[PDB]
C-alpha cells in the first residue's frame, strides 16, 4: 500500500522488424514524449513472454504485445488500442517455404525443419500449432525439428538461408518486408495464409484504468496521425494508426488457444 511509481513513463515492445530500427524507435520515443507531455522511455525485450510479464507485474505503463499473450493474461490486462494495417485491425499468419520448393500444400511439410518466431506469438506459432492440433499432431510429431527464431524477420531469414524448410511468420511483417527487403523476401513464398485475427494490441495492467499515464498513452496512439512525427512512425511501419477495440476482437485467438488446449 505505499505507492511505487517509476522514474519515467515506460512503454514496452519487442524488436522492430525493420533494418533502420533505431530511427523508427527514436521517432516513436520522441512522438510519445511529445504527445504525452512528459518523458517516455521505450523498453524493448526480445520475447513476448518478457514484455508481457513486465506489463503484468507493473514494470511498464503500457506495452505492444500479441493477442495470444493478451488472452492468456486477460484478467490482468486491459486493452489500450489496436493498430490498423491496410485499413483494418486484423492480420494473417503465413506459412512460408523456399521460393522454388516443389510442394503443393501443408501436408507436404511433414518431416520439415520448421522455424517458428516466438512461443507466445499468435502468427509465429499458435496458428500453425492449430493446424497441427486439428490433424492430431504436434510440432515434435509432424516436423523432424523445430526452433524459435525470436523475430518474424528472423523466420524469413531462416527460410531464405535454407536452415529451415518451412516457417511460420506474421503476414504483416512478410508483406512489409516484401517492400523494404525485396531480395530477401523473394527467396521465400507463401504456402498457406490463415484466417484473419486481431492485430497485436497495445495493452496496460488492469490496475490502471484510472491512470493518467495510461490515458495519455491511449490518446497519443489514437491521435498519432495528427502529428508529423506520428505519421512518420506510421509510415515506416506501414500502419494507418490505432483504434479502440475490445477483447471480443481477440476471440478467434482465444478459440484457437482452446483448440490447442484440447490436443493431447
Amino acid at each position: 500500500s505505499e505507492p511505487m511509481r517509476p522514474g519515467v513513463i515506460r512503454f514496452g515492445l519487442t524488436p522492430v522488424f525493420l533494418s533502420n530500427d533505431l530511427e523508427v524507435l527514436d521517432e516513436l520515443q520522441a512522438y510519445l514524449t511529445q504527445a504525452v507531455g512528459q518523458e517516455v522511455q521505450l523498453i524493448t525485450q526480445r520475447t513476448y513472454q518478457e514484455v508481457t510479464a513486465l506489463l503484468v507485474s507493473g514494470n511498464l505503463e503500457a506495452a505492444w504485445i500479441c493477442g495470444y499473450p493478451f488472452m492468456k493474461f486477460r484478467d490482468e490486462l486491459d486493452l489500450v488500442a489496436t493498430p490498423l494495417w491496410r485499413g483494418k485491425p486484423v492480420y494473417q499468419s503465413y506459412l512460408i517455404v523456399g521460393r522454388d520448393r516443389d510442394i503443393a500444400g501443408f501436408e507436404d511439410c511433414q518431416g520439415d525443419i520448421h522455424a517458428f518466431s516466438d512461443p507466445d506469438s499468435n502468427s509465429g506459432y499458435l496458428v500453425t500449432k492449430t493446424y497441427l492440433a486439428e490433424r492430431g499432431v504436434s510440432e515434435e510429431g509432424f516436423f523432424r525439428k523445430s526452433f524459435f527464431t525470436y523475430g518474424h524477420r528472423n523466420v524469413i531469414r531462416a527460410v531464405a538461408s535454407g536452415l529451415a524448410d518451412s516457417g511460420s511468420v506474421d503476414g504483416y511483417v512478410w508483406e512489409v518486408m516484401k517492400t523494404t527487403e525485396p531480395e530477401l523476401v523473394a527467396k521465400t513464398r507463401v504456402l498457406v495464409k490463415s484466417g484473419w485475427h486481431g492485430f497485436p494490441p497495445v495493452a496496460a495492467a488492469a490496475g490502471q484504468r484510472k491512470s493518467q499515464a495510461v490515458a495519455r498513452i491511449r490518446s497519443a496512439l489514437l491521435d498519432m496521425n495528427q502529428e508529423v512525427l506520428g505519421r512518420s512512425v506510421l509510415t515506416r511501419l506501414q500502419l494507418d494508426g490505432f483504434v479502440e477495440t475490445t477483447a471480443e476482437s481477440y476471440d478467434s485467438i482465444a478459440a484457437n488457444m482452446e483448440r490447442v488446449r484440447r490436443l493431447g
